[PDB]
């Protein structure tokens, strides 16, 4: 099987660091410099062995072609209305980037408004964030190059789609909000830094500031409105109130669902926006999340987790703000998580709930919180929604494992609110008739029942003979809900596979207590939950260790790398995308300092003791048992991933190849592919997406020796 040899990779045996009396060697520390010839030569040598391995077998071509055929189907996003026009995103199917269209009415001719495809030859310039002026006549949009988190904000006049001279640089993790006078727009930017700012650098991002740009001026004239010079990690996101009277500032430090909430009454600014605003520090701590829904005068409605881990809606009156005075508008449910809330047609609230990892959508009265209407939905997820305060209608989009998607529309001016199918695209995709989705709850190591979705062909024999693809994430309060994936359905249909998604702790599926159950000292719970999911699939006869693949991206890449270290006997195949591998150093690079609320930080002796036990980079160990080797492993990363710097996967693969790959009993491949002109994932062109997943399933196919099923 293995007719290549791993590259010789220099070990710096002097690279030794003391962590609270514990010595740690880091012989591949030099891979932390993305600009060096050594690092670039390392990447080239790795790609040189991985690429022929993935492309040798005809099944890659078979998968790629089938995927291309199936993607070649027109896809619409949700409509939304802005000012007097309707907008939606559209892709004929294989366009590298989806295109923004505009029409004057719902039944009128649409035309191209913004087409990012014309901004590059290869589709690697992507739309990242946008904001219309309050009247919908002006348009700000972020552009990212090569998948980087770095953004350039450009501007258009909507009528005639006219490009304006205004350009904003050094924008990253920025909210964009226009004042209702139409004068200019708030946004975030970072101060000048040494070296590159194009996504290839590892430089930490600190001292994010809030600025206001007056339309028609140079960025150098922009007003500084808030900064936190004594708190370099703080990030302030601005948002105008629905009536245009208040700027709200949500200050975050880390990724926990908590924020400070300050406000500026813009009518109280002597001479407009001319400097640091008169911030009133309504919530001046990080004990809870306060997510603005709407206001009526000084009565502000927020979604909160303050003493309510499943979330609820409260009203805070700015003229009587003490916590004892807050009114609970919509109380917390015992089990169901309030995911999000929008205000539409003045006095309606749209609440989206998560009930056992499935969405329900409800309409409530703003004045009382009373339930008015349940929007009927099949089992799955709501993944698009539009409808703001002055709108008299909503669109929302439904998706699931076996359903390609339906966009609904509801006219909220009608006495009886019957929603209707607005759009469904009917292509001859995979026939889902012979497949089903089941939800089971399996016991973890500590007895906790964990949800898992299983997608498979009806009436399969549970004899352990099927290839299985087990997906997890497990962190940052993210819920992994049903989602249509062409790539996974090809695995099911043409590779005879079983798909599984485990809703392990760390996620938000059962609210903040689910999240806390999988972070910090309890991070091991995530790994136990996921290994227990694998054991469930095997024990129930869905699959066998040698037929089982696990996959995760980002925090999920960490998940699968750890499970490979901890239970190599349990998996045949492991695909870790853009994973955090160095748990001792992650905080030093770009935005990694923000994840310490989930992971902890190695500067603390306590935290170090948790991290060292699971840090994938520090736990690569040849299995003791003579009959156990590491599973086949593929790491996927990219050279402009400045979310999770590629040095994570670089050092980890060098480590796998030295510690395990050198052993004569290791015959399973341990490989990395580093893509170019790509980043963490968002805005990746369709062409690169197809390349990547074709690589993944080709890797699976040949390591399991699977026949394509026509």
């Amino acid at each position: 099987m293995l007719s290549f040899q791993y590259p010789d990779v220099y070990r710096d045996e002097t690279a030794i660091q003391d962590y609270h009396g514990h010595k740690v060697c880091d012989p591949y520390a030099w891979l932390e410099d993305p600009d060096s010839e050594q690092t670039k030569a390392f990447v080239e040598a790795q790609n040189k062995i991985t690429v022929p391995f993935l492309e040798q077998c005809p099944i890659r071509g078979l998968y790629k072609e089938r995927m291309t055929e199936l993607y070649d189907c027109p896809k619409y996003s949700c409509h939304f209305k802005k000012g007097k026009r309707y907008f939606y995103f559209y892709n004929t199917g294989l366009q590298n980037q989806r295109v923004l269209y505009v029409q004057d009415s719902l039944e009128g001719e649409a035309r191209v408004f913004l087409d990012p495809n014309i901004l590059s030859d290869d589709g690697t310039v992507a739309l990242r964030g946008y904001a219309f002026s309050e009247d919908g006549e002006y348009f700000a949009y972020g552009l990212s190059a090569s998948g980087s988190d770095w953004v350039t904000i450009k501007f258009m006049k909507v009528d005639g789609a006219k490009e304006l001279p205004d350009v904003l640089e050094r924008v990253k993790f920025s909210c964009m909000a226009w004042t209702h006078d139409g004068k200019g727009m708030f946004y975030n930017a970072y101060p000048q830094q040494d070296g590159k700012s194009d996504g290839t650098e590892t430089s930490t991002n600190l001292h994010q500031k809030l600025y206001y740009h007056v339309l028609g001026t140079d960025q150098s004239e922009d007003i500084l409105c808030a900064e936190f010079p004594d708190e370099p990690k703080w990030m302030g996101g601005a948002e105008l109130s629905d009536d245009g009277r208040y700027v709200l500032l949500s200050i975050r430090e880390g990724t926990d669902p908590v924020n400070r909430l300050w406000y500026c009454d813009l009518q109280q600014e002597s001479n407009g926006i001319t400097g640091i605003l008169k911030w009133v520090k309504l919530i001046d701590n990080f004990e809870g999340e306060y997510d603005y829904v709407t206001n009526e005068g000084t009565v502000f409605t927020f979604k909160t987790n303050r003493h309510s881990p499943n979330y609820r809606l409260i009203n805070i009156d700015f003229t009587d703000p003490e916590e004892s005075k807050w009114k609970v508008l919509v109380p917390e449910h015992e089990k169901d998580v309030l995911e999000w809330v929008a205000c539409v047609r003045s006095n309606f609230l749209v609440l989206c709930y998560l009930h056992d990892v499935k969405n329900t959508l409800q309409l409530h009265d703003l004045a009382t919180g009373a339930l008015l209407k349940i929007f009927p939905l099949e089992v799955g997820s709501v993944v698009g929604y539009s409808g703001q305060k002055k709108d008299t209608e909503i669109f929302y989009q439904f998706t699931s494992f076996l359903s390609p998607g339906i966009i609904y529309h509801c006219d909220l001016t009608k006495e009886e609110l019957e929603p209707r199918v607005f759009r469904e695209v009917t292509c001859k995709g995979i026939d889902a008739s012979d497949y089903q989705t089941v939800q089971i709850f399996y016991p973890s190591k500590d007895g906790t029942k964990i949800p898992m979705f299983i997608v498979h062909k009806k009436g399969i024999k549970l004899d352990g003979s099927h290839p299985a693809f087990l997906y997890g994430y497990g962190g940052f309060n993210i819920s992994i809900t049903p989602n249509y994936s062409v790539s996974r359905l090809i695995f099911v249909r043409h590779m005879g596979g079983v798909l599984a998604v485990a809703n392990i702790r760390g996620g938000g599926e059962y609210g903040e207590t689910w999240h806390k159950g999988g972070i910090l000292a309890n991070k091991q719970n995530c790994f136990d939950d996921f290994q227990c999911a694998a054991e469930y699939l095997i024990k129930e006869g869905y699959t066998s260790p040698k037929r089982l693949t696990i996959n995760g991206g980002s925090n999920g890449g960490l998940l699968v790398a750890t499970c490979a270290n901890q239970r190599p006997d349990l998996f045949g195949c492991v695909i870790a995308q853009v994973g955090v591998m160095d748990m001792l150093k992650f905080h030093k690079y770009t935005i990694g300092h923000a994840w310490t609320t989930d992971y902890g930080c190695s500067d603390s002796k306590q935290h170090f003791e948790w991290l060292i036990k699971y840090s994938p980079l520090h736990n690569v160990k040849l299995p003791e048992a003579d009959d156990i080797q590491y599973p086949s492993m593929l790491l996927l990363t990219a050279d402009h991933d400045d979310r999770v710097v590629p040095l994570h996967s670089l050092k980890f693969i060098a480590t796998l190849q030295y510690i395990v790959g050198r052993s004569r009993k290791q015959n399973n491949p341990l490989l990395i592919h580093v893509d170019t002109k790509a980043g963490h994932g968002a805005g990746k062109p369709t062409a690169k997406v197809i390349e990547e997943v074709s690589d993944m399933f080709a890797f699976i196919a040949r390591c399991l020796n699977i026949d394509w099923i026509p």
